RNA sequence: GGCCGGCAUGGUCCCAGCCUCCUCUGGCGCCGGCUGGGCAACACCAUUGCACUCCGGUGGCGAAUGGGAC
């Protein structure tokens, strides 16, 4: 249900029908506030659908990012979102 | 999107209209067969999925007009 808190936060449950780059701007769009993003990654492929991953540089971003945009509604979908499981590859070059 | 066959139709331009997965001298008379490339778009089904390798599948072409100048 829960992971430990990551630089990521894997948010799932999003719209399927919205296009890549769309939905790659949009989120952005309103997840620019908590802290400067990295990269989003959105997939168009069969189980990788649905989900994103928004890469946070600090930790602290990401912990509001989580709480504050938690069931927030999003091209009338409800976003759940969790942290991610593994350090993404940009925070793996860091440390 | 490419080929074939049966039939019907005097013929060349002009205005506007109309069609579609497959260029907007593209195509737009009926009936019947053969067959390809791609899911990029549009649709629908499946999928609630932790990724850093791009990657589910299917339908649609079984389409579309009158009038005029000679
Ligand atoms: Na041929
Ligand atoms: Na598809």
């Amino acid at each position: 249900p829960e992971t430990r808190p990551n630089h990521t936060i894997y948010i799932n449950n999003l719209n399927e029908k919205i296009k890549k780059d769309e939905l790659k701007k949009s989120l952005h769009a309103i997840f620019s506030r908590f802290g400067q993003i990295l990269d989003i990654l959105v997939s168009r492929s069969l189980k990788m659908r649905g989900q994103a991953f928004v890469i946070f540089k600090e930790v602290s971003s990401a912990t509001n990012a989580l709480r504050s945009m938690q069931g927030f509604p999003f091209y009338d979908k409800p976003m759940r979102i969790q942290y991610a499981k593994t350090d993404s590859d940009i925070i793996a070059k860091m440390k």
